[PDB]
């Protein structure tokens, strides 16, 4: 019916992967790389390209139907939005951190100057612990704030952890947020579900591999525990053996394959896939 | 028998894709990138690398057996050649165009200075309309010929259309030619058909994806209308459902997949393929 | 005496040029590109690498002695800081802009939704005009805010103007700010002046060329009006002619050279320089 | 049990492919590209990154369990090591070569100055022929040693052969060694076999494609001679035809496909695979 | 007065150097790289970007005032144009060439199939020798025309000569044309001379270095024979020695410097320059 | 007279800078990047491109006249060669190093397993200290030899020191060798001195800048102590001031310039130079 309005990051580390997913999903790409909008007349969707912080606000306020942004940003925004899908890129860990030497606990955070780019996120986490501290807002590069003499500890996005160790800092406590890129919606229904199914179909193509193997009937129980599938594993025969098909995660596939080999599975074969409509 | 003689573009936008297709087809690649020839002794084919305009002429005159070049160039050459295969890259649209503001029709072209790099193509198109105009031959960059004051309208290769809008020009009329890279032959037969089948097998691997899904017998009719296949869809069972396999175009696969989902299809799964011999 | 504390942008379009100027000025470069600090023990200066918005704040509050950031950011910060030097890169124009078709004036801005990443800058400019409007804060990509339906006009950083024309917007009014990268100070004195003189010496090496020419005594008056120099032009003899030396701006040197040729100057010769201590 | 110790080349043409195979095999990648070691605590393996010549020695002497290096290097090392797997990259041919014009035979090598980076390899090959010559050790660039006037012929690594022809040299005799990257072991058993199976599973994914086709029962015999498979070809039905599945080498697949087409095979379809556990 | 119209190559090996010279000369650069025109309102010149062959024609016919193109193209065009300036890039040698083995002379060209992209150039050269041959027009890649069996010898652009030797061809005879990029004019005068002087000033900055040295009065005669200068060498004193200044070619400067050292010159010092107005 | 024979590294970090110096010195560059030799017929010099270790040997043994290689390699070779020139690139520090925690001295090296790629260098350094240790030869990557359990300390090439700290190692003692690229000769004279003077002229152009300033006669003494020059500073007048010219090192120029400013110098101006013949 009415044209759907979808926002994607214009720039930075969440942009290229997001525009890759949208192109794989069949959506019309931008005519020039300096465009901040594109209209796809075949699929009836208008795309806007914005800074990630603004994406959460305008899904929240209803000016956009969907957005792609970081989970941590959403956690920090306090916008009226629900996470509709996890996108499998841009992943990071949000962590308390402080100077090395002392053994640090969450309890040590009391009465401290804490620097972060995500003040609402942090204020909310401190309230759940019952801790009063003074939270200092930076725009980024927050892990030099303690060498700069503006803070005692930090709360910051961590990827590898190289930046922390290169600056003599140790992460402590459980992560406040485990972040990855997410498709958000405000907290034309068929069209909305259609878009979600397209995007999910691509994500599943990126995250899962198809496994084919022959397994003994003897071992079938253990095998389905090892490979449950995204959908019900196809199972068919052939004297006492069976042939199996199941989507499995790409991350774990060698470990999965070794376990199957360890319970008598044979002719184990992994292959890529492109899209799902499950 | 006798060694086949095949020409490919030496340089420019039709070269790399053509040499990619030939390598995927198993043919011996060039030993140094500054070579204009290579002999493949295993497959009994000699390759020459030439400017695209010359490729059409020498297939025409019999010095080459096959060539790879642009359809628009062939349309313009007037060489004795038949298009044996379409190659799915280098695509473009050949268009009349003129300055914006006026509403333009093909009839407005009468008595006008028309600039183009493809004069024979254009002379032939004007004759079919019954229009007399004066056609001006440029070597390229033809869309500045009207700001230069040498022409009133143009006939030119269009891709995105950015160049036209950046120069205040609007395309009008139906395209004179829809171009893409093509394998040509002059208008040793088993060997010739063998080469065509290799090259086609690669092209099909690039253009189609394999779709697997379960469909209700109820819906089978509509489903085969949605997925006819390059070859007859494989269909087999399983109470009232069936399992299907069909090659479908890569361009349309998300749209195709949504339609199948809309008629009760399930476990729809798209995967790449590399080669066909159909 | 005490080690000076200097901040530079960590990332983005103001970073590489700033670190280039500091290396040319003899300062110790970063040991790893993921470092946010470096200490130069020979020159007695500690460098911090931060987000540009934060640079202005911490020079303002005294935690830093000097910073390198954008003039527009400083105009927007309202921090207690004076511009000590202009750095000749990162230049831009800050502009009101609105949809094309209407003829726009500053007076049209009254009662309007204005989107900008620089709200304080804009609030201050509107107060000087006597205009009440509603200023909307975005984080960036502000020129799609009117196609998005969140604003009537914008106030934004403009470089080429391509983004504005690609989105059907026209800049109007005088620029609110003409921006370039600047060395700031809070609004150890010998050491501070030493650092400024180093940095200025590099900037002058980038912006000026040395001109040597022979000029008639006849024409000397007009010539010194054309070439005043950064310092007093060196002038010496040689019957009735003189030989001149003067630093001139790199931007204008061909125009300057033509004017000198037009008043009888000869053997006009421009050459680069690397550093000044003037 | 005990952590396995595996060495890979740190740098050069055997490094990136080796680290690609290890990442595809699920092993933990290096945290920084200037690291010479990484410990994978999930899979219980420690990786070291060394110069290729040293890899063979320390597998030989027991300080490493496995190494990845070149076969020619191993042939030259005389270390106590067995080749456990061939890795399908870094391939080369080790060749005698001498100046063009004369017709060269292995017998001509007697009494000659032979330059090579692989003296033990060459001394051993000469002993098997019964030839006494004087072998000269270079560190590399050995094909200029004859223009330099330090040798009469050479024994050297050959890839394309461009370097030889560009220096007026002709390869002669059979290759002393046909080299490619190999996984070596000293000449915790379950863990060792597990690592080999992972690495082999990746290599097979790189070297083979899956072929699906329909074949007449008439032709089945010839077809299985054309496609024997890495594993037993799957064969099932369907009036008089059969459907086949067999892994075939990627290098030969178009030739293989043509032969099958020539014996009445139909719907021949090649597709990639990622991993095997056979 | 009237705006000057100047054409530059749009693409290929003569484009970037030409646009570099124009930017160094102070002229307004293109706003987007896909533009075929730019108007410089400060300097009162309009630039067009065209294919090199067309540049010569439209200077010839008066639609352009100046063009930048290759000398060989001009030699081939037969357009009414005079070479106003040589630009010191795009240099090449136009050569007859034929298969190796025979000793070739210009006289051998009689009665032969000669392939070339420059037929008028070649027809004119043959007429001056009194030779009748049949000249065959290709669009390029002409050095495979003899392996293709369409020609006995060629006339073609030669740079390094690698392409010729890689295809078993030897250049013979004197070059028909020694080519480099040139500024052409049709065969508003002050403005035209102004543009030429700007462009020449840049070219001289690229081709010459300033030499400063002390020379004995004894040796002055030999020294001025070694360094005549673009302009009169500046000469001044200082017991029996003199100090010299002279622009010399960049290509020969080490040879020049050695000769001066060989006649007792001292403190010889070469330095770059940027622009001349001589 | 006889053609000089000069060797340069074929590959790696000493190659590009060496071939840059030779091209700037006017010598004929390689026709194809896969060539191991080039003959310069104008300057009467033949160039060979070899592995750096072999360069030292063949200068030593007289097969080459000059070579370019690393000082540390020469120190290690024990070839009959004298360092004729230092080339100002490829610089490094050769260092003992061991695991962090203990305070290390040279005396601690006694009875230890020391790993190094430079065993002769190290054996010689230990003999001068009177220390017996066991030196272990690696081909490279030597700083993992202690985590590998093959050595207690190392002697290795150090650049930044990142590799050492990333592997928990501390450098100790004075450097055994301070290395940079060097022009070597065996320990046709005019031609040899000519080549050295060319190469030195380029190196000086890379390492020094020209300084011009006005200095008080008052301060002249201190000023010439600050700027002694590569050659005698030119000094001339002008009431009580003087004007100075002196080549100074590029590395120290801002420090030098500040000191001059501190003793009343004015109009201090640094500029590049290209070549010297001093
Ligand atoms: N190592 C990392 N450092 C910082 N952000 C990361 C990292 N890894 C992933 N991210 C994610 O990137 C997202 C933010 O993207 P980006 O940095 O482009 O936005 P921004 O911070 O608003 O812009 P900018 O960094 O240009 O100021 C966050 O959701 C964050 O979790
Ligand atoms: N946007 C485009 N502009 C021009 N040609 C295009 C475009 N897209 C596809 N093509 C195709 O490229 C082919 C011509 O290739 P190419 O431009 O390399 O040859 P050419 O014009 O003879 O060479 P050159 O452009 O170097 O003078 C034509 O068949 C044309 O349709
Ligand atoms: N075309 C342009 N667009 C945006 N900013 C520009 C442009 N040209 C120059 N700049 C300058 O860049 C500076 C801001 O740099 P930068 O964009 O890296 O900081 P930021 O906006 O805080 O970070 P980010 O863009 O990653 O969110 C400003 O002073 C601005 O004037
Ligand atoms: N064209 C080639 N030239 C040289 N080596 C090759 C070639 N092709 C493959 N190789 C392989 O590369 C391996 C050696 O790798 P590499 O050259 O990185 O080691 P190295 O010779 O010890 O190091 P370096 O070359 O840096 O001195 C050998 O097994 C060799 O067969
Ligand atoms: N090695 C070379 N090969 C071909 N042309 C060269 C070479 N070196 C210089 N040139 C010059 O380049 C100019 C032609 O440029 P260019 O090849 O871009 O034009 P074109 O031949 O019309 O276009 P295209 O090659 O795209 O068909 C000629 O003046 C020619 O002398
Ligand atoms: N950080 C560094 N690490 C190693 N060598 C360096 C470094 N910096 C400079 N060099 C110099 O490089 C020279 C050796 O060059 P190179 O590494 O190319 O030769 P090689 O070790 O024989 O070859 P390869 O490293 O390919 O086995 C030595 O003189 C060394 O001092
Ligand atoms: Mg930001
Ligand atoms: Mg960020
Ligand atoms: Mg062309
Ligand atoms: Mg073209
Ligand atoms: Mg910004
Ligand atoms: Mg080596
Ligand atoms: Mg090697
Ligand atoms: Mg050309
Ligand atoms: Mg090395």
């Amino acid at each position: 019916g009415a044209m759907l309005r979808v926002a994607v990051p214009n720039k930075g580390a969440l942009s290229e992967p997001a525009t890759e997913i949208l192109a794989e999903a069949g959506y019309r790409r931008r005519t020039d790389s300096k465009d901040l909008t594109v209209i796809d007349p075949v699929n009836n969707v208008e795309f806007f390209f914005l800074r990630p912080k603004d994406i959460a606000i305008y899904v929240g306020s209803g000016e956009l139907d969907f957005g792609i942004t970081g989970r941590d940003l959403v956690c920090d925004s306090g916008a009226q939005v629900r996470e509709r899908l996890a996108l499998g890129f841009g992943s990071s860990s949000f962590r308390y951190a402080a100077p090395a030497g002392r053994n640090w606990t969450t309890a040590d955070l009391a009465g401290m100057r804490i620097a972060t780019a995500y003040p609402n996120l942090v204020r909310k986490d401190l309230a759940t612990k019952g801790i009063e501290a003074t939270v200092i807002r930076l725009d980024g590069a927050v892990e030099i704030s303690v060498q700069l003499g503006v803070a005692d500890a930090i709360a910051d996005v961590v990827g590898s952890g190289r930046t922390l160790s290169q600056h003599d800092l140790v992460a402590f406590g459980e992560p406040l947020c485990d972040s990855e890129a997410v498709l958000i919606e405000r907290a034309q229904t068929e069209a909305r579900d259609q878009l979600v199914a397209r995007v999910q179909g691509v994500v599943f193509g990126q995250q899962y591999l198809m496994l084919d193997y022959d397994c003994p009937r003897s071992a079938l129980k253990k095998a389905t525990a090892i490979t449950p599938g995204l959908e019900s594993p196809t199972i068919a025969p052939d004297p006492d053996w069976v042939a199996i098909r199941a989507l499995v995660p790409r991350r774990d596939v060698n470990g999965i394959m070794d376990e199957l080999a360890a319970i008598g599975a044979k002719a184990i074969l992994a292959s890529d896939i492109r899209f799902c409509r499950f």
